[PDB]
């Protein structure tokens, strides 16, 4: 709980919407849907990256410890 909290503040102040109302991004900026997809994968070679690898360590861990 502790690093989702931590963590879904960050994910929200990346979004250009807040970042061209912050004042860094100039209001004169259209996000392309190309732009949303390099982004999207950006996050996802993380986000997604680490689930199955997380998972099998985990799986692995778990069946060492109970001796199977
Ligand atoms: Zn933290």
């Amino acid at each position: 709980f502790h690093e989702a909290v931590g963590e879904i503040m960050s994910l929200s102040a990346a979004t250009p919407k807040h970042l061209k109302s912050i004042g860094l991004l100039s209001p004169d900026f259209q996000e392309d849907n190309e732009t949303e997809i390099n982004f999207l994968l950006k996050q996802a070679l993380t986000i997604v990256g680490t689930l199955p690898f997380t998972y099998m360590l985990e799986k692995w861990r778990w069946m060492v410890f109970k001796g199977e």
